[PDB]
């Protein structure tokens, strides 16, 4: 299993301009295209992240493109990141990739606000920190999501995912 992998099963695939969980216009492998409610502003957001006239569809490997570039961007802000860097700096290569899939799905400044649960993650306190990350509307919200993350973060391990 991978990060790439991680994140498919998260976000699946659609090829159609969609909304997401919070109703933001979506395309292909959780690329986010705009949070305003207009579907021009959407399909325009489109074109140009593609640099086609797409009419709101875009082919796989369209997709597998934007998901590329936002695995890369994921990875760069993290590391750009005072909070977080430490943080990533800190565990290993699945805990890592849990860190990932929160920054990709929330940003990086929503998930530089987990200060608390960041520590714990840094301290390698791994009960405590699942139990705090789960006080979130995070989990509220998406909450089978949230429930295989925080387990990766508790375990180490690919189960959630397997
Ligand atoms: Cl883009
Ligand atoms: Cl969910």
């Amino acid at each position: 299993m991978n990060i790439f992998e991680m994140l498919r099963i998260d976000e699946g695939l659609r090829l159609k301009i969609y909304k997401d969980t919070e109703g933001y216009y979506t395309i292909g492998i959780g690329h986010l295209l705009t949070k305003s409610p207009s579907l021009n502003a959407a399909k325009s957001e489109l074109d140009k992240a593609i640099g086609r006239n797409t009419n709101g569809v875009i082919t796989k490997d369209e997709a597998e493109k934007l998901f590329n570039q936002d695995v890369d961007a994921a990875v760069r802000g993290i590391l750009r990141n005072a909070k977080l860097k430490p943080v990533y700096d800190s565990l290993d290569t699945v805990r890592r990739a849990a860190l990932i899939n929160m920054v990709f799905q929330m940003g990086e400044t929503g998930v530089a606000g987990f200060t608390n649960s960041l520590r714990m993650l840094q301290q390698k306190r791994w009960d405590e920190a699942a139990v705090n990350l789960a006080k979130s509307r995070w989990y509220n919200q998406t909450p089978n999501r949230a429930k295989r993350v925080i387990t990766t973060f508790r375990t180490g391990t690919w189960d959630a995912y397997k």
